[PDB]
């Protein structure tokens, strides 16, 4: 069936849209080329729908439903619980979509009667009608990018406030805990950036010899089926549930999760969905299990030896066997044409990688730097060009999410973190005497709340203390993050270092958790090095919960 059908009626804004980096001196001061910087709005919209919008092809064999047959094997071993009313509102963020029936996010954690009232019956009619389609709201998405040698806007599709606190309830433990019973070492938000590399470079090194590579799948949401879609509920429905949790789950699969009508920000019909929703609880865990059983199925269709699987959503990372040049290169077509069949036809074609380094997945490689010890130290890295482009926007616009906090905490080890961002952002918390203010950030799709003086520790934690003591940092690394410098119009990394000397020297002089962020996460802009000891805090903080699973989409807030 067609991915969309649609009316006509446009995809409209709630309100005025920006799409221009304003001249700001703060942000001027991180980037000078600001009309290379640009926000998606509504306008793009029906160049993204025209992509977005196809009949799909599918065909399933033995081979896909061995594959689903193993892991609903596993699925079966799983007994969710059933969320109440009460953690189910916890779990909403303070600024999630107000409801269209008279009541908010802050009535939906206050717990208010109307919002629990109005909660209560569309739980209700979740258990007594099985059939009706549920109506979806479709926005334009409102994403910063660096102007490429534009991006139309993604669409987001999401059911109502009340809707989605029903989803928590019947469906946040499973989308939060099968998943990895499911598929075990090779589900990917269980990971933080650390142990991912850790399971990349072990994985790596434990084949004979080792290929691998990264699979696009082109608009992967639109490419899901509804057979796609009830696959998974088969999979979810092997759990052992509460009878009213069963049924909502098959409610919810019908008239939510396989369709349903598109109506804009006007209260316009724009159309009906018969594809993925990117804005419902289940998006991220549907699309990994999803990816996994036809990336999983594809390689044994295609012959390729020994696949490991690494899956987060729909970004998918093989590292298998390899059989020579030639072969690889074959054995991969085969692979492509096998996920094209299962409707997951690829982006960019993939290519065979032999070096690991080379290898992009979840927009970010491996690359390697040296301790203080002077060892080898793998670490995650990327492309500085996304993230740095967002960081100035962020600073000349406030923004209810901050993307630079997430970045700095999920690539602390990185060269262009610790040098730009780190050194930037703590110069304006400093200016405007804002260190102490906590900032909201995402981390695998989930809401956090965070406080920039808790940044040292969380880093241990995370990273541990070589994060603070990374050096000579690889060849081609440098010269990307100097290239992606000198095309963004970014002071270049000598004046950071400079930037950086006084920001540390201002943070010592404050004592207390100021200081330690001057002593741990500026110990590289001082020429003599203070020897960073555990620090006693970090064994104290609750990180549980932080690396569990993806909610990307799940309007999920964690406290
Ligand atoms: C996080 C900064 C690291 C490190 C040391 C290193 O990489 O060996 O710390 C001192 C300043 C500095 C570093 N790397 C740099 C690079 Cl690639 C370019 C320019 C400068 Cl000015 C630096
Ligand atoms: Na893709």
């Amino acid at each position: 069936s067609m991915s969309y059908t649609w009316t006509g009626a446009l995809i409209t804004p709630c309100a005025a849209e920006e799409s221009k980096l304003p001249i700001n001196p703060l942000s001027n001061s991180l980037l000078r080329h600001h009309n290379m910087v640009y926000a998606t709005t509504s306008r793009s919209a029906s160049l993204r729908q025209k992509k977005v919008t196809f009949d799909r092809l599918q065909v399933l064999d033995d081979h896909y439903r061995d594959v689903l047959k193993e892991m609903k094997a596993k699925a079966s071993t799983v007994k969710a619980k059933l969320l109440s009313i009460e953690e189910a509102c916890k779990l909403t963020p303070p600024h999630s979509a107000k409801s269209k029936f008279g009541y908010g996010a802050k009535d939906v954690r206050n717990l208010s009667s109307r919002a629990v009232n109005h909660i209560r019956s569309v739980w209700e009619d979740l258990l007594e009608d099985t059939e009706t389609p549920i109506d979806t709201t479709i926005m334009a998405k409102s994403e910063v990018f660096c102007v490429q040698p534009r991006k139309p806007a993604r669409l987001i599709v999401f059911p109502d406030l009340g809707v989605r606190v029903c989803e928590k309830m019947a469906l946040y433990d499973v989308v939060s805990t099968l998943p990895q019973a499911v598929m075990g070492s090779s589900y990917g938000f269980q990971y933080s950036p650390k142990q991912r590399v850790e399971f990349l470079v072990n994985t790596w090194k434990s084949k004979k010899c080792p290929m691998g590579f990264s699979y696009d799948t082109r608009c992967f949401d639109s490419t899901v089926t509804e057979s796609d879609i009830r696959v998974e509920e088969s999979i979810y429905q092997c759990c052992d549930l509460a009878p009213e949790a069963r049924q909502a789950i098959r409610s919810l699969t019908e008239r939510l999760y396989i369709g349903g009508p598109l109506t804009n920000s006007k209260g316009q019909n724009c159309g009906y969905r018969r594809c993925r929703a990117s804005g419902v609880l289940t998006t991220s865990c549907g699309n990994t299990l999803t990816c996994y059983l036809k990336a999983t199925a594809a390689c044994r269709a295609a012959k390729l030896q020994d696949c490991t699987m690494l899956v987060n959503g729909d970004d998918l990372v093989v590292i298998c066997e390899s059989a020579g040049t030639q072969e690889d290169a074959a054995a991969l077509r085969a692979f492509t044409e096998a996920m094209t069949r299962y409707s997951a036809p690829p982006g960019d074609p993939p290519q065979p990688e032999y070096d690991l380094e080379l290898i992009t997945s979840c927009s970010s490689n491996v690359s390697v730097a040296h301790d203080a010890s002077g060892k080898r130290v793998y670490y995650l890295t990327r492309d500085p060009t996304t993230p740095l482009a967002r960081a100035a926007w962020e600073t000349a616009r406030h923004t209810p999410i901050n993307s630079w906090l997430g970045n700095i905490i999920m690539y602390a080890p990185t060269l262009w973190a610790r040098m730009i961002l780190m050194t930037h952002f703590f110069s304006i918390l400093l200016a405007q005497e804002q260190l102490e203010k906590a900032l909201d950030c995402q981390i695998y799709g989930a809401c956090y709340s965070i406080e920039p003086l808790d940044l040292p520790q969380i880093i241990e934690r995370l990273h541990g203390l070589s994060a603070f003591t990374l050096h000579s940092y690889s060849p081609g690394e440098i010269n990307r993050v100097a290239s992606c410098l000198r095309k963004l119009g970014v002071p270049p990394l000598r004046t950071w270092r400079h930037r950086a000397r006084s920001v540390r020297a201002k943070l010592l002089s404050q004592g207390g958790r100021a200081a330690t962020c001057g002593r741990y996460l500026f110990n590289w802009a001082v020429r003599t090095k203070l020897k960073l000891t555990p620090i006693p805090a970090a064994s104290q903080l609750d990180l549980s919960g932080w690396f569990v699973a993806g909610y990307s989409g799940g309007d999920i807030y964690h406290s």
